[PDB]
């Protein structure tokens, strides 16, 4: 029960997903709403996918932060 049952998560880790990436998004949710909203769209679609699409890593997410985050 569980663990072996499919488990759609580690599969992403093998493509470009880091424990920090997931925790990052949840972490940023309290910082900027912009990052999560846009990233979520691409993030939710990428991770939920099961072929060759994995959620963006904290590294790429960060760069995405500058992307999503307006100017200052």
């Amino acid at each position: 029960m569980r663990q072996q049952l499919e488990m759609q998560k580690k599969q992403i880790m093998m493509q470009i997903l880091t424990p920090e990436a997931r925790s990052r998004l949840a972490n940023l949710r309290l910082t900027r709403p912009d990052f999560v909203e846009q990233i979520e769209l691409q993030l939710i679609q990428l991770a939920q996918m099961g072929r060759v699409r994995s959620k963006i890593t904290d590294e790429q997410l960060k760069e995405l932060l500058k992307r999503v985050a307006g100017k200052k």
